[PDB]
């Protein structure tokens, strides 16, 4: 699925994402536009040889198993694939995961490079919310 952005936005918002950990809704959408383009089916493997998934990108170094990421974990003990689905469920609730492990959303290194410190809430201006 390809969400719009304030459709993206109304559903981050109804499973609690909007100040959790104290990012306002604003960080999550610029985060997934420049991980995905707001894409679940988004995939990209990295050099280590671990894959990305889903809207936020999420790695199978750490957070899902996918069976071709040899001595990684499964910290949100899913499938990678699930993180794959229209329904972003499994993705929201990996992510307060992620967020909540010490270092923010400075976990997601397009988050660091292309959202922080710039005007995020102009990413949900025009949504009704
Ligand atoms: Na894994």
């Amino acid at each position: 699925k390809v969400f719009g952005r304030c459709e993206l936005a109304a559903a981050m918002k109804r499973h609690g994402l909007d100040n959790y950990r104290g990012y306002s809704l604003g960080n999550w959408v610029c985060a997934a536009k420049f991980e995905s383009n707001f894409n679940t089916q988004a995939t990209n493997r990295n050099t280590d040889g671990s894959t990305d998934y889903g809207i936020l990108q999420i790695n199978s170094r750490w957070w899902c198993n996918d069976g071709r990421t040899p001595g990684s974990r499964n910290l949100c003990n899913i499938p990678c694939s699930a993180l794959l689905s229209s329904d972003i469920t499994a993705s929201v609730n990996c992510a307060k995961k992620i967020v909540s492990d010490g270092n923010g959303m400075n976990a997601w290194v397009a988050w660091r490079n292309r959202c922080k410190g710039t005007d995020v809430q102009a990413w949900i201006r025009g949504c009704r919310l």
